[PDB]
């Protein structure tokens, strides 16, 4: 499949190089997957996402997404023009509130929540976890993202917002989970990424159109938004049967363009996501 004047990060995880327009992709696109996006929540009415996003739980007032941040990251993995994955079911939980904070123990409980929630859904191709969340380190808060990894669900995490190593950072230093940082249009390190060993892969970050509340659109950078490309490209290798929960990481890794970004500090690794994609 080809979507034309698609966003660049989109079209650029179906490329062997930067500067094209089109996103290439098998049809199958995530379907009979599950992303769970651990934000803001998701405004599911939203046209984009053509009634494949629900929101499943809230620890505040509303399930809505008074913010925009979740719906923004939602769209990333799954909506009909700015999503990775344009067939996965999309199920949000609301740990942060419309200013976008959260405490941890509301962070970990909803972890905790998609551990078992999925056994509540249908999802015959594997599960996934979007957390484009974090703060500093706690052992609390990467044991929480741990057991969500063993459970059976492929969690991708942001590296954060710092310029700084990652390691400093939760769950981002998580090592069992999947740790992404951003990039740019022009294959440079995103000036705001986290960077590190602990670093699993890059995504796209700088200047990226997606879904907003009223629904609406509009673009916005960080790694953030980097994770989310990583997460539904997870949900989309699951659906073709290329890896599982427990290896996508791996496998992404493995199938990435290497080599290929500016600004890497040496220890970090250079691998720009890539779906290995021959229309």
């Amino acid at each position: 499949a080809a979507q034309t004047n698609a966003p660049w990060g989109l079209a650029r995880i179906s490329s062997t190089s930067p500067g094209t327009s089109t996103y290439y992709y098998d049809e199958s696109a995530g379907q009979g997957s599950c992303v769970y996006v651990i934000d803001t929540g998701i405004e599911a009415s939203h046209p984009e996402f053509e009634g494949r996003a629900q929101m499943v739980k809230t620890y505040y007032y509303s399930s809505r997404d008074g913010n925009g941040h979740g719906t923004h990251c939602a769209g990333t993995v799954g909506s009909r023009t700015y999503g990775v994955a344009k067939k996965t079911q999309l199920f949000g939980v609301k740990v942060l509130d419309d200013n976008g904070s959260g405490q941890y123990s509301t962070i970990i409980a909803g972890m905790d929540f998609v551990a078992s929630d999925k056994n509540n859904r249908n999802c015959p191709k594997g599960v996934v976890a979007s957390l484009s969340l974090g703060g500093g380190y706690s052992s609390s808060v990467n044991s929480a993202a741990a057991r969500l990894q063993s459970s059976g669900v492929m969690v991708a995490v942001a590296a954060g917002n710092n310029n700084a190593d990652a390691r400093n950072y939760s769950p981002a230093s998580e090592p069992s989970v999947c740790t992404v940082g951003a990039s740019d249009r022009y294959d440079r390190r995103s000036s705001f990424s986290n960077y590190g060993s602990v670093l699993d892969i890059f995504g796209p970050g700088t200047d990226i159109l997606s879904t907003w509340i009223g629904g609406s659109t509009r673009s916005i950078s960080g790694t953030s938004m980097a994770t989310p490309h990583v997460a539904g490209l997870a949900a989309y290798l699951m659906t073709l049967g290329k890896t599982t929960a427990a290896s996508a990481c791996r496998y992404i890794a493995d199938t990435a363009n290497k080599g290929d970004l500016s600004n890497i500090p040496f220890g970090t690794v250079n691998l720009l996501a890539y779906n290995n994609y021959q229309a």
